[PDB]
């Protein structure tokens, strides 16, 4: 219910720090 | 309930973290 | 219900965050 | 059914998660 | 319940360790 | 039955995961 | 039955997973 | 039947990267 909304809310920030993360990885890489 | 409102701070840091991971990824260009 | 679909969001996330993790790993080691 | 599978994906994820760590760590010295 | 409990611990503990990693990616940045 | 005392051992074994990752994330400060 | 049972050996599993990095974490600390 | 077995080798793999990674940590030692 409301605990499964805000889950699926901190799934969705988790997958784009992770993006932001890698996409960081990748510039130090050149 | 608690634990939703738990979840939902620890996303918005996602979210600003992930901003601030952005920039210093375009620093690196 | 709600709460599986939730878990599968997460496991999603964290898989993208696995991915990422490593990519920086790539990038500190060379 | 679906709890099965959710939690089954879960898991995987965790290993997958685990096993970065464990890349990340070696890397780190 | 014991379960939700625990995705509430996890979620916690990934958060203060992506704010890690970003630390960690600000020096590395200059 | 078993499966409620299998996710209870998941969730027991989930927390220690979330102890670790946050000493983990302290450690990278240092 | 046995997904049950592969439950409870994912969770040992992790729990040793899960003491391995607090332990690899607390030996970076110093 | 293959969630069981899943779960099975993730538990497996997940061992065998907490193995090494307690050997990173002695190493550190």
């Amino acid at each position: 219910g409301e605990f499964a909304q805000a889950l699926k809310e901190f799934a969705k920030a988790l997958k784009e720090f992770a993006w932001a993360l890698k996409e960081f990885a990748q510039a130090l890489k050149g």
